[PDB]
């Protein structure tokens, strides 16, 4: 149906390192910090910290005053930065209007699980303390960032903590056992096992089924509406479908979106992708949908 997904499925199918090979932690950081998007020029970065953690705000033009989103980065809970994702959180804050927290949360495994959880609530908590009103808050994540925007929406809750506008999961990963079909059924379609490595250093140990590790088995009563990004080409498929099943049943709205002939996180390649440009112009208008409610 496009001719620049095929382009680039080819292209990251030429790139890939073939399947099964063990690459070093180290070398894996450093291939997605050389690779990296580099953030359009109208888009203006500001340092913080936030929980002891680094972080940027990363507004676009046309951000309103007393809007932010707590954006969380993939990277399998090992990797992954404010670098391997300004570009893409640009494009966010563009969409939304609103400006975005890019948190450089803590990394297993020197750090492992729930140290990223206890990081996207304080960064949640100080949000709120710089007097931002849960009602103009929003909160969005890919992958592993994607489960930990639900991890922090359960462990928020369970501390007392308002509810957010919205949430917006894009390609999450909510189940570290890694068992789901998709990651069979979906896996001659993902240019894109490797990811169960990154569960065992994340989870050290732990409960995989653990509701902040694992927030497709968590108590989800009471969150704020869910918009849900997952491409049908990705072996991650089962996890939102699961997700938004679960939110179903929990009382929360949903709308799950599987668009088709996507990969994981296509909105990343929004400079060459035309379903990447936009599915954030949808994140934005669905966050900005929330907050006019």
């Amino acid at each position: 149906a496009g001719p620049e997904i095929v382009k680039l499925k080819k292209i990251l199918r030429e790139k890939a390192v073939p399947p099964g090979t063990e690459v070093p932690l180290d070398v894996m950081r450093k291939g997605m910090e050389k690779v990296a998007f580099k953030a359009a020029d109208d888009i203006q970065v500001e340092q913080v910290t936030v929980a002891g953690c680094a972080a940027e705000w990363v507004r676009a033009p046309g951000c309103q005053a007393g809007k932010a989103i707590l954006y969380l980065h993939g990277g399998g809970y090992v990797m992954g930065s404010i670098n391997t994702h300004r570009s893409m959180v640009g494009e966010i804050s563009r969409a939304s209007q609103a400006a975005a927290l890019l948190l450089d949360y803590r990394l297993a495994p020197e750090h492992p699980f729930p140290a990223a959880v206890e990081d996207g609530v304080a960064a949640y908590r100080w949000l709120l303390d710089q007097g931002f009103k849960p009602q103009h808050l929003s909160i969005s994540g890919d992958s592993a960032g994607g489960g930990l925007v639900l991890a922090v929406l359960v462990s928020a809750r369970d501390q007392g903590l308002p509810m957010p506008a919205s949430a917006i999961p894009i390609s999450p990963w909510a189940d570290m056992t890694c068992t789901n079909d998709s990651f069979k059924t979906r896996a001659e379609a993902d240019p894109m096992g490797g990811i169960n490595k990154m569960a065992a250093r994340y989870l050290n140990g732990a409960d995989a089924k653990h509701p902040y590790a694992s927030p497709n088995f968590a108590n989800l009563k009471g969150l704020p509406p869910l918009l849900i990004h997952v491409g049908r080409d990705e072996v991650l498929l089962d996890d939102s479908i699961k997700l938004d099943a679960k939110a179903k049943a929990d009382g929360v709205k949903s709308t799950l979106e599987i668009w088709d002939d996507m990969i994981h996180v296509w909105h990343a390649f929004h400079p060459m992708l035309p379903e990447g440009k936009q599915a954030i112009v949808r994140v934005g208008e669905f966050m900005r949908e929330q907050w006019a409610a």
